Parts: structure tokens; sequence; C-alpha cells
């Protein structure tokens, strides 16, 4: 019936002037944290690399892509492809949250060798924006749900599609269950929690809030 353009994706986007101050927080997060007496006197004990890799920066590798890119993926239409996007996407919440400000709350940060952003918390504003969709986890087992919990900020040249997606599931569950944190990195302003024999995260003592804008983006 028209010519017009429709987004790929429901997201919020990380306002400049918040997008910057996240994205140095984090990225200075990751690097300090990476050179913690625990860490660093388990660099081996970590990464056994005696001959391929004796000196890989975290920050060049976990640090690849410009750091200045905050945004939130919450759903994916796919151009109404994906089919079912449209009944949400007519969402009286979600519909009329668009093109309002809001900010976001993180209550602590994730890093991975190829992965690493912030944890954010679903609160009313995400809770109605949440489908009956994302009900259910993946094996429907009563996962953690919150697929959309999960801000990115940093990753590696082998941030892999489906390891993000099971690192991501998988870790949380060892959480949820009280044994996927250890304290083996102090910070001025929180902790550091081990988040698995190869993931690690940190506990903010006053949260990260930032200023995003509800908004679809296609390309």
């Amino acid at each position: 019936g028209s010519h017009m353009f429709l987004p790929l994706y429901f997201g919020w986007f990380l306002t400049k002037k918040s997008s910057e101050t996240l994205r140095k927080a984090g990225q200075v997060f990751l690097e300090e944290l990476g050179n913690h007496k625990a860490f660093k006197k388990e660099l081996r004990h970590f990464i056994s690399g005696d001959e391929p890799k004796e000196k890989l920066d975290l920050v060049s590798y976990f640090g690849k892509r410009p750091p200045g890119v905050l945004h939130c993926t919450t759903k994916f239409c796919d151009y109404g492809k994906a089919t079912g996007a449209e009944e949400y996407a007519q969402q009286d919440v979600v519909r009329r949250s668009y093109g309002k400000a809001f900010k976001l709350s993180i209550s602590a940060l994730f890093v991975t060798p190829k992965t690493a952003g912030a944890q954010v918390v679903l609160n009313e504003q995400e809770l109605q924006l949440w489908p009956s969709d994302l009900d259910k986890p993946s094996s429907s087992e009563s996962l953690p749900p919150g697929s959309r919990a999960h801000v990115t900020l940093g990753c590696a040249a082998d941030v892999q599609p489906v390891q993000t997606g099971l690192d991501l599931l998988e870790i949380l569950q060892q959480v949820k269950g009280g044994s996927q944190g250890e304290e083996v990195g102090e910070l001025p302003r929180g902790k550091l929690y081990s988040l698995g024999k190869g993931r690690w995260m940190l506990s903010l003592a006053k949260k990260m809030e930032v200023k995003a804008i509800f908004t679809g983006y296609y390309g």
C-alpha cells in the first residue's frame, strides 16, 4: 500500500555521551582487571601458551572492534520475516516506548576471551517488553531467563555467534545455582567474580546507569 521502510530490530542505543562513559569504564575495567595479581600470576594457568601465544594482551584480544558502540538488541524482527515480531511490534508498551529515552541499569560487568559486556537488570520497562515467546528458555528446562539481559562491549576475533549463545546461557545457569563467581579480583568500585574457569565478572558497587533511547534500526 506504500513505499516505506522499516527497522530490522528494536533496541536502546547508548546516547553517545553515555556510550562513551560506559565504553571507557568497561574497556578500562577489562584491562585493569586483566592486570590483577591473581590473574597475572595465573597468566599461564589460564592460557597455556609456551610457544603459540606467550604474550597476548587482553585489550587487543578482547578489544578488536571499536568499544564506542553500545547498543542493546532487544527483539530481532528480521524484516518481519522471523514472524511474531509483528504481533509484539504493535505492543502498546514497545510501540509507544520507541522514541523515548531511558537509562540502563547494570548490576555487574562480564568478561570473556571473545566476549565482554555488562549485565542489565530487566525492570518494569524490560518486563513489559518481554514477549511471551521468551518465557520458556531454549531447552524449556526452567533455565535462567534473560537472553536480552546482556549488553555487548568487547569481543575478540574468535567471537563466534554460537559460543556467545552457549557461554551466555550456560554461565547464567551456574551463577543461578550460586556457583559462578569467585572473588579473585578486587576493584575500587566493586569486585571481580570468576564466572567460571574461563569467564569473569565485575559487581558494580553503585551499578552502571547510562542514557539510552529506544528505537529500531534496519541498516
